[PDB]
C-alpha cells in the first residue's frame, strides 16, 4: 500500500493524531485506490470500534455499490479472516470478527427502498461511494441518521464543478465539520505501472483530464467535445468490409429524428452514414410507420445476418413496440448523460470511433454542443439541449455498445 492509502486505513485508530475527527473525505483521480482501501478501512473501523450496530454504505444505485465496492470488499474481508453473510434480497450484510458482529445496510441515492429505509434507521457510521453523483437531499438525511455515540462519516468521490454542493458545503467547510481530507492523484495507487498510468492519461483531454486525471474541481464551460478534430476523426465515404453493424436512433416526431449506421472494421466503429429528418424544417411531421419504413430504406444495402440491432432511447416506446412487432432487435439505450458524454470523449481521444465525411449534420452539432453555463455555476454540469440530435444517438451507441 501507498502512504496515502495507509493513512485511510489508520486515521481512525487510537494511536493516530487525527482520530479526533468526525469523518473523512477522499477524492481525486480515477483508478487511485480510494474506494477499495476506504471501504476496507471502514469495515475494519466498524468491527473494531463497535458491536451489534447498524452501518450504512451508499452508492449511485445499489448495483453500482455492488460492482465497485461490495464484491471486491468481500474477497478482501474473507481473506483477512472476516466472515461475511450477504443477504442479497434485503440489502444488508452481517460482518463478524473475533466474537463481534455488525450490520451494514446498502443504499442507493435514487432508490425508493433507500428513501423509505434511511428515514427510519438509526446508524453508527455512514459511507458514501461516488458522493458527488448522489442527491444532496439523501446525504443530509443519511448524516442525521448517524446518531449513535461516536459515529463517523466517510465520503468518496471524483471531482465535479467547483460550485457543486459537496465541494461548496462539505469540502470548503471542512474544519467546521471536523472532517479529514486526503486527495488522491493516480500516483497514490502503487499497483498501477507507469505504462498503464500513461494509457489512462491518453483517454482524457480537456476538462475531463483536469477532473479525472489531475483530480481538480474545475468548471465545465464552453464546447463539450473540444477534442473532436476534423483532421483526426473524419474519413472519406468509401466502402469498407464491415464485420458487425448497428443503427443508433434519437427519436422525436416533435423535433428532429436521427439514425446512424455504425460499422466495425479493424477494431474501430465507423459512422457510415447519417439520417436526419427535421419535421419543423420540412413542415411535415412523420409517423412511426413512416419512420420504420425509412429505417428499412436506410439499411437496405447491408447484410441482415451482420446487422446486430437498433439502439434507441427508452422514451420512444411508440416506436420501440413497432420495431419489435416487425421483428427487429431493439436495444434500450444506456441513457445516463454525463457518463455518456465522458465515454464519447474517450472514444474520440482513443479513436475507438471515426466518422465518414457524409455525417455533415453530426459535425455541425459537434461545433455547437456546449455546457449550460447558468447551470454549471449552480454545480450542475449539463449540456444545453439544442442541436444535440445526432450527438445523442452517437452517445447512446458509444455508451451502450463500446463501454460496459
Ligand atoms: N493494494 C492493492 N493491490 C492491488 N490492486 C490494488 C490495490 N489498491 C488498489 N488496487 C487496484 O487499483 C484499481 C483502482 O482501485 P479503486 O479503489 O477501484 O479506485 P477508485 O479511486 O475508486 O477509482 P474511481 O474513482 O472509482 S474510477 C483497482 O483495479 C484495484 O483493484
Ligand atoms: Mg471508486
Amino acid at each position: 500500500f501507498s502512504k496515502k492509502q495507509l493513512k485511510v486505513l489508520t486515521w481512525w485508530r487510537k494511536a493516530s493524531p487525527v482520530s479526533d475527527k468526525d469523518g473523512i473525505i477522499c477524492d481525486g483521480s480515477i483508478r487511485a485506490g480510494k474506494t477499495i482501501v476506504m471501504s476496507f478501512s471502514y469495515v475494519m473501523w466498524a468491527m473494531d470500534t463497535f458491536n451489534e450496530q447498524n452501518f450504512g454504505m451508499a452508492g449511485k444505485t445499489i448495483g453500482a455499490l455492488r460492482r465497485n465496492v461490495i464484491t471486491p470488499l468481500k474477497r478482501m474481508l474473507k481473506s483477512r479472516g472476516y466472515r461475511v453473510k450477504d443477504h442479497r434480497a434485503d440489502n444488508y450484510l452481517t460482518i463478524t470478527f473475533k466474537g463481534k458482529t455488525n450490520y451494514f445496510y446498502l443504499f442507493g441515492g435514487k432508490d425508493e427502498s433507500s428513501q423509505d429505509l434511511i428515514q427510519g434507521i438509526t446508524l453508527a457510521g455512514m459511507f458514501f461511494d461516488e458522493v458527488a453523483l448522489m442527491p444532496e437531499s439523501f446525504v443530509n438525511q443519511a448524516t442525521a441518521r448517524c446518531s449513535v455515540d461516536g459515529a463517523k462519516l466517510w465520503f468518496n468521490c471524483n471531482p465535479a464543478g467547483p460550485y457543486h454542493w459537496f465541494k461548496v458545503e462539505y469540502l470548503d467547510k471542512l474544519d467546521e465539520k471536523n472532517l479529514l481530507h486526503l486527495h488522491f492523484t493516480m500516483d497514490d495507487n502503487l499497483s498501477l505501472s507507469k505504462q498503464v498510468k500513461e494509457r489512462y492519461q491518453r483517454m482524457y483531454k480537456g476538462v475531463f483530464y483536469q477532473r479525472y486525471i489531475l483530480g481538480l474541481w474545475v468548471l465545465a464551460e464552453g464546447i463539450i467535445y473540444d477534442m473532436f478534430d476534423q483532421d483526426e476523426h473524419v474519413v472519406p465515404t468509401v466502402p469498407r468490409p464491415y464485420e458487425k453493424y448497428y443503427v443508433s436512433c434519437d427519436y422525436g416526431t416533435q423535433n428532429p429524428t436521427t439514425f446512424g449506421l455504425w460499422g466495425l472494421y479493424n477494431g474501430v466503429w465507423y459512422k457510415v452514414k447519417e439520417y436526419h429528418y427535421d419535421g419543423r424544417k420540412e413542415n411535415k411531421q412523420k409517423t412511426d410507420q413512416e419512420y420504420y419504413e425509412d429505417l428499412m430504406k436506410f439499411i437496405e444495402d447491408i447484410e441482415k445476418h451482420k446487422f446486430k440491432g437498433v439502439i434507441v432511447d427508452p422514451s420512444a416506446a411508440s416506436f420501440i413496440a413497432l420495431l419489435r412487432q416487425k421483428g427487429i432487435k431493439v436495444i434500450k439505450a444506456k441513457n445516463d448523460v454525463l457518463d455518456g458524454i465522458r465515454n464519447v470523449a474517450t472514444a474520440l481521444n482513443k479513436k475507438m470511433i471515426l466518422y465518414n465525411d457524409c455525417c455533415k449534420e453530426t459535425f455541425r452539432e459537434y461545433s455547437s454542443y456546449v455546457w449550460d453555463e447558468k447551470a454549471a455555476e449552480r454545480g450542475e454540469d449539463k449540456p444545453v439541449k439544442q442541436n444535440d440530435h445526432q450527438l445523442d444517438a452517437d452517445r447512446y451507441f458509444v455508451n451502450t455498445i463500446l463501454f460496459g
